[PDB]
């Protein structure tokens, strides 16, 4: 897995942001992970969704670089998504989240998920720490 220079255009929340790949806008999806929805109606504004984005928006907004790591299988969802784990001056975005209980570990579909036992040790601590979805 190589890491690769990305430019933030903007965080739309938790999971999901626009991004400059390769001279090419695109919005991406954090892989392994589900922050709760604000948007679609079909679930609503779920609980610690707007936490989730704020968290995502500050992290990625502060950081002097972020980088974009594809896993080994397909790079792109069937809404079009980059599926990447996106690092924010080398921490991890996707673990960040979990780790602070506001993100669950989810859509694990090989061979996409390298880094799938890192994030289950993450939020397993969470958890223990009942944070905030496990609170
Ligand atoms: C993380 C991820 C999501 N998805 C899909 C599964 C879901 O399909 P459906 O939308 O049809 O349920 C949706 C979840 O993303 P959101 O959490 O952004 O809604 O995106 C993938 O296909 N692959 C992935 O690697
Ligand atoms: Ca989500």
């Amino acid at each position: 897995l190589h890491k690769e220079p990305a430019t933030l255009i903007k965080a739309i929340d938790g999971d999901t942001c626009k991004l400059m790949y390769k001279g090419q806008p695109m919005t991406f999806r954090l892989l392994l992970v589900d922050t709760p929805e604000t948007k679609h109606p079909k679930k609503g504004v779920e609980k610690y969704g707007p936490e989730a984005s704020a968290f995502t928006k500050k992290m990625v907004e502060n950081a002097k670089k972020i980088e974009v790591e594809f896993d080994k299988g397909q790079r792109t969802d069937k809404y079009g998504r980059g599926l990447a784990y996106i690092y924010a001056d080398g921490k991890m975005v996707n673990e960040a989240l979990v780790r602070q209980g506001l993100a669950k570990v989810a859509y694990v579909y090989k061979p996409n998920n390298t880094h799938e036992q890192h994030l289950r040790k993450s939020e397993a601590q969470a958890k223990k720490e009942k944070l905030n979805i496990w609170s």
